[PDB]
């Protein structure tokens, strides 16, 4: 087996793992290499720590490694036997991939919603204009989260609220919060194989009670689009993913229930929050510390888009330092630091060592991303370092993986860009921005929360000026 620390009876290395587990892989892995055995209690894992231990099994072994360790708390309305999150490569998984790939997420549907989204967008730049002008500092967390449910919504189900806090906006957030809390803790049935009939802690209960509201709101967003096609035969097409949803159930060619478009749905909704949310709030942290920073930001902005308030998406190619920020805020600060579990669908031999069937594979993508063997000045915040550089996150490149790659590699990538990227030009564009307290700035910056996206422990607090 990999190497790795002495695991106690029981607990295994469970005890050393503290508040934020990957940066203690991170330092393990250095003494212990970059294949490195953990046992979380019985859960037996492998952390993966370089970029070529990350190709051997992403790439090299991808088939073998392209299965996923389901959490209990996945169970929750059977959603491990129906998700594309959690399902192994087969026939079911391959017709989900293949809608997201070829018909949501394509360059024909991202163009098509842009729209959407750009009201969404209209609405945070409303919203921070009246704190600016009461003075008050926005708190960032809050702002990015509201806005990226809204251009979730908007892109999903063409969510119509003309508030920036819509009722049901609101009530996205409750459940996106809720599942949090529950997912964010240690289940002991996940580790002890004996707890898992018990939910000692029920996880899988409390669990169950958000995914239903979530699919409760799906399953009602799609009976009223297909009553309002059947009523409408001549009205205009929607732009949304729900329209492509009816169509391809319609259309009856893929060998798919309707839960399993409810649940895709599911999974795209939640697998876009917390993930941009964060993103947001430390691309804007980020750039608030470093003021140089901020300013070449500004000033591409003001090139490309002069007095325009709201960038348009397609202007994306001409905003290289824009991109260059984001590629280094998801270097790190890559919201999963440990992506999503993989596991061995069989035994497989990886330099050198046994890695068996059904053993947990974690990417410590933190971990490649500080790692100073591989990146000049690790710690420090510097696009610059992507300029005419051609590394990308699209997972080709195994020093910078924050969506995976391979087999499972985030299918969500093009919507999520365009969140990040417009989001923060929004708010970088129109105004300027000074910390609430300046006191406490430097640890407030650094101390990071672990949960199914890690974030500022201290939520980012600014005031913005024209
Ligand atoms: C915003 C930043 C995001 C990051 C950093 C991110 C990251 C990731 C990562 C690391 C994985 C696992 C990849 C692997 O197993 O190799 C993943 C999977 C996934 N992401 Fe994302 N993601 C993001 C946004 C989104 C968005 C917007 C959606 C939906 C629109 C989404 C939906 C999914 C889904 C459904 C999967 C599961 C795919 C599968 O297992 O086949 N993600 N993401
Ligand atoms: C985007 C990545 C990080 C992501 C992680 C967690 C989520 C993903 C999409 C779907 C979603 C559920 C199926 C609802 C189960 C909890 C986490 C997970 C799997 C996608």
């Amino acid at each position: 087996l990999p190497p790795g620390p002495f695991p106690y009876p029981i607990v295994g290395n469970m005890l050393q793992l503290g508040a934020n587990p990957h940066q203690v892989f991170a330092k393990l892995s250095k003494r212990y290499g970059p294949l490195m055995s953990i046992h979380l209690g019985s859960l037996y894992t492998v952390i993966v720590s370089s970029p070529e231990m990350a190709k051997e099994i992403l790439h090299r072994h991808g088939q073998v490694f392209s299965g996923r360790t389901i959490a209990q708390a996945v169970h929750a309305c059977d959603h491990d036997k129906i998700s594309m999150g959690f399902l192994p490569v087969a026939s079911e998984w391959r017709d989900m991939r293949k809608i997201c790939k070829e018909q949501m997420f394509s360059n024909q549907s991202m163009e098509a919603s842009q729209g959407l989204r750009r009201q969404k967008l209209q609405q945070l730049l409303d919203h921070v204009q009246k704190c600016s002008d009461s003075g008050r500092a926005v708190d960032i967390r809050e702002a990015a989260f509201i806005t990226t449910l809204n251009l979730m919504s908007a892109t999903l189900f063409s969510s119509q609220a003309t508030e920036f806090d819509s009722k049901a906006t609101m009530e996205f957030k409750e459940i996106i919060e809720g599942v949090a809390t529950i997912v964010g803790v240690p289940n002991f049935a996940d580790y002890f194989p004996i707890l898992r009939p018990f939910d000692p802690q029920g996880v899988k209960r409390r669990a169950d009670v958000f995914f239903g509201k979530l699919l409760a709101k799906i399953e009602g967003y799609l009976n009223e689009r297909l009553e309002s096609k059947r009523a409408n035969p001549n009205a205009p097409k929607k732009d949304d993913f729900l329209e492509i949803v009816v169509d391809i159930i319609q259309a009856n060619e893929f060998k798919l229930k309707t839960h399993h478009f409810t649940h895709l749905m599911l999974d795209l909704f939640v697998g876009g929050s917390d993930t941009n949310t964060t993103s947001i709030e430390w691309a804007m942290s980020e750039l608030v510390m470093n003021p140089d920073k901020m300013a070449r930001l500004k000033a591409e902005l003001k090139s490309v888009a002069g007095d325009e308030k709201i960038v348009d998406e397609s202007a994306m190619p001409k905003l290289p330092y824009l991109q260059a920020v984001i590629k280094e805020v998801m270097r790190i600060h890559p919201p999963g630091p440990l992506l999503l579990p993989r596991k061995a669908e069989s035994d497989q031999e990886v330099n050198g060592y046994l890695i068996p069937k059904g053993t947990q594979i974690l990417i410590n993508a933190y971990a490649i991303g500080r790692d100073p063997s591989i990146w000049t000045d690790p710690e420090t915040f510097d696009p610059e370092r992507f300029l005419d550089n051609k590394i990308d996150f699209k997972g080709q490149d195994y020093e910078l993986l924050p969506f995976g790659s391979g087999r499972r590699v985030c299918p969500g990538m093009p919507l999520a860009t365009r969140i990040l990227h417009m989001a923060t030009a929004t708010l970088v564009h129109n105004f300027d921005w000074k910390l609430e307290d300046d006191s406490t700035a430097a640890a407030d910056h650094a101390g990071e929360l672990f949960g199914v996206a890690v974030r500022r422990a201290v939520p980012l607090r600014i005031i913005p000026i024209v």
